[PDB]
């Protein structure tokens, strides 16, 4: 019917997950105007007359919609290959956020889609939340909840982690990874840098740029290795054309590396050179050893070894319940179902909403001769006008 | 302002039918991008190829769901013009009858002149006047612009004038309606510039409505307009609009009043006051209106009608209507006991259409391959001058 067509079209515009929602449509127009406003293209009357018609409107839209100048940047609290994470305060609302910038220029010389989705729609206390996502001609912005407690790298460097704390943080990582796995993704880059603590000391996973959606069998088909030298599993490291098919058990190997790091003070496959670490991972059967220091319990050594094995015999091949039932998690202080309501080993002592005590002190595209469309791969990234409430 | 105020202003901008960024204009922007980019030569660019692949499924759905030409059953072609045709249509689903004007995008680019339809779309969509032909929907495809308007079953004034030797009482009625109709357009801030009987349509009751707003221009702060464009057939064009050839002079609403004088003369005399065998001859006679305007020596035209024709057919500076409509309205030619200006459209029209159905075309006379744009080697943006043309009434 006429009304059915009208209504199907209306739902396609409102839907927070639609490709033709208002956010995408405004992105589509903003991208057209960015890609066309160059003197060489303006020689074309179709382009020049179009830009002149939409001049006033594009300036209004740009002023009204979310932009970087809406945020007061307090401190740069993180860095990465394609940008930075900055502690911001939204000038108007006075609300405090962590804002991740991704260089459009650098990305050009697709990963952010799943990272945007996981953070925006997880609705999990274990996943860092995405409130807004916007963009300009130079960057992509992800306005997330600020994690004042810092990461696990910072914790590990300030404390000799006892087993009772290690048990807590491992248990939270396990629940956090199971939450991502249930959403249908493998993290593929589990490391203490990606484990953040909130104002109460409880964990949340961050950095979903390596996330990949599992198939019907719960596998991922990849030809290129992905992750970090120290925490990468043997099957992800050697992943190729012929082979390169793996599941959620690659994230469980990384939990074993993490537990070892916390209790031992070093990563299990540390070497003088990065290439030496690759060699030690591949030879985990002979290279995994424990120092002759009576501190690590029988149960902790067993968990580390149950995870730090070949995929086929790895703990977690039969799901989370076999991890959860491990003797290392046997304690009389918490239960799996209630864990995030318990009092954390380290409760952050914070002075303000912009306290950065857990955070250490920290070009673009040429002028196109012809239409290049550098803004086209980022159309629909905006999360503002059509958010899920 | 506040965060919520900014959020809400942006939201209302997306729903506003007067907005350049509402959903239909934004969907036009995307549909135009995909039309202009889907060529093998541009698809060599990964940004373009990946974008088109991502939006492939969506663009097909949107194209299928949105209003399109195949939604309309075309009954008869009832009009023709430089850039297309006016066809009597019935919307297949709703079963409602409309007149649909098609404007060729190929022709509008070939001949330049691809910006006239904006003021025509706005006037018809937003006039909300019994004197202005209404626009219900405006849509488009890679080749055409469509304007779905109210059908005017009574035909135009050219048809009437050709079937009757118009008496003064009818001429008074039709002139009075044209005057009220033009005043309505003027109040919206536009000068018509092409007032002619072809543009005066009659509805099912015999009352007038102006059509064809393709020459309309928005008046500035001082109520003036400036142009350089070609003047297609000069019989009704005023000396100012003709003197204004190539950015010469600024003129006001009094150019439409001159055309009313030409119209009144045509109705009572049977011929246009400045007719000539050639276009250039008509231009000469208009410019020399002081000596070329004459009346036939037959007492048929009243003192008052000759006075109105002459009050309008003079130089702008002394033209009736220089001090507004009230001086036109108060003219002795309009003095009658049959109607009042305020009530005129409620009176019984001189000629009431006798119609057999909702698709009766008795007042419409019965009525070549379509050239297409070549395959672009580089981005040309042929769909960009039509972004935002789409409009739907609620
Ligand atoms: C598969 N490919 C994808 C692209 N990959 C390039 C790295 C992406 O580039 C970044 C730019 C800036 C920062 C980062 C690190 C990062 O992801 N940081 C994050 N921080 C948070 C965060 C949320 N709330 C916070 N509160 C305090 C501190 C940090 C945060 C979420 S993700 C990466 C390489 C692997
Ligand atoms: C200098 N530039 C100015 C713009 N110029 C464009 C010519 C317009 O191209 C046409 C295409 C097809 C038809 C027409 C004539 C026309 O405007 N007819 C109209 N009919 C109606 C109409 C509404 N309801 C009706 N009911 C019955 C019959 C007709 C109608 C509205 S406009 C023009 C080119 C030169």
């Amino acid at each position: 019917s006429f009304e059915t067509r009208f209504e199907k079209m209306d739902n396609l515009l409102r839907d927070p997950k639609s490709e033709v929602n208002s956010d995408c449509l405004l992105d589509g127009l903003d991208a057209l105007v960015y890609d066309l406003d160059f003197p060489a293209l303006r020689k074309n009357k179709n382009i020049d007359n179009f830009l002149s018609r939409y001049k006033d409107t594009i300036n209004k839209i740009r002023d009204l919609r979310m932009k970087a100048e809406d945020y007061e940047v307090v401190k740069v609290i993180g860095r990465g290959a394609f940008g930075e994470v900055q502690l911001v305060r939204h000038k108007s609302t006075r609300k405090v956020y962590a804002m991740k910038l991704l260089s459009k220029f650098e990305m050009i010389k697709a990963f952010f889609w799943e990272e945007r989705d996981i953070m925006a729609f997880a609705n999990s206390p274990w996943v860092v939340q995405l409130f807004y996502a916007f963009q300009d001609d130079r960057y992509l912005y992800m306005v997330m909840e600020y994690m004042p407690g810092g990461d696990l790298v910072n914790l590990m460097s300030n404390y000799d982690v006892p087993e009772k704390w290690a048990r807590f943080y491992t248990a939270e990582v396990v629940l956090a990874l199971d939450a991502i796995h249930s959403m249908g993704f493998i993290h593929r880059d589990v490391k203490p840098d990606n484990m953040l603590l909130d104002k109460s000391g409880h964990l949340k996973l961050a950095d979903f740029g390596t996330c990949m959606k599992m198939n019907k069998e719960g596998m991922v088909r990849c030809d290129t290795a992905v992750g970090t030298p120290d925490y990468i599993s043997p099957e992800v490291l050697k992943s190729q054309g012929g082979d390169g098919y793996y599941g959620r058990e690659c994230d469980w190997w990384s939990v074993g590396v993490f537990l070892y790091e916390m209790l031992v003070g070093d990563t299990p496959f540390y070497a003088d050179s990065l290439v030496g670490t690759y060699s030690k991972i591949m030879n985990h059967k002979n290279s995994l050893t424990f120092p002759d220091d009576n501190d690590i319990s029988k149960e902790a050594k067993n968990l580390i070894c149950a995870f730090l094995t070949d995929r086929e015999v790895r703990l977690g091949r039969n799901g989370v319940e076999e991890i959860k039932r491990h003797l290392f998690f046997k304690n009389d202080q918490w239960a799996w179902e209630t864990l995030r309501d318990t009092v954390a080993p380290v409760v952050p002592d914070l002075s303000s909403d912009i306290d950065t005590s857990n955070f250490d002190d920290l070009e673009t595209f040429p002028i196109p001769k012809a239409f290049v469309g550098n803004q086209l791969p980022f159309v629909g990234f905006t999360y503002y006008s059509n958010r899920r409430y």
